[PDB]
C-alpha cells in the first residue's frame, strides 16, 4: 500500500511550505515525487530518490 | 525450520539490547530490517545486507 508512503511524502511536502523553493527546482522535485510513488523506496535505486529528495 | 526472518530479527534484537544504539544507528537497522523481511531467502541481496545487519 502506498498510503503509508503517502503520509511520508506529504511530511516533505509541508516542510517545503516554509521556504520559497524556485520553479526550476520544482521541476526535480515533481519529477522525484512522481518517481517516488512508482517506486516500493526498498531497493539500491529506490533508496536513492528519495535520499534525493 | 520457523521463518529465518524473524530468527534473524529477533536474535539480532537481542544483541542491540545491551548497546544503547543511536538514535540514527537504530533508524538503520530498522529500515534494512524491514527490506530483509521481503527479500527473498536465496537472494544475493539477502546476504548483503545479512552481513551488514
Amino acid at each position: 500500500e502506498k498510503d503509508d508512503k503517502d503520509a511520508i511524502e506529504e511530511k516533505f511536502r509541508e516542510r517545503l511550505k516554509e521556504l520559497v523553493v524556485p520553479k526550476h527546482v520544482m521541476d526535480v522535485v515533481d519529477e522525484e515525487l512522481s518517481k517516488l510513488g512508482l517506486l516500493d523506496n526498498h531497493s539500491s535505486e529506490f533508496n536513492v530518490t528519495r535520499n534525493y529528495l
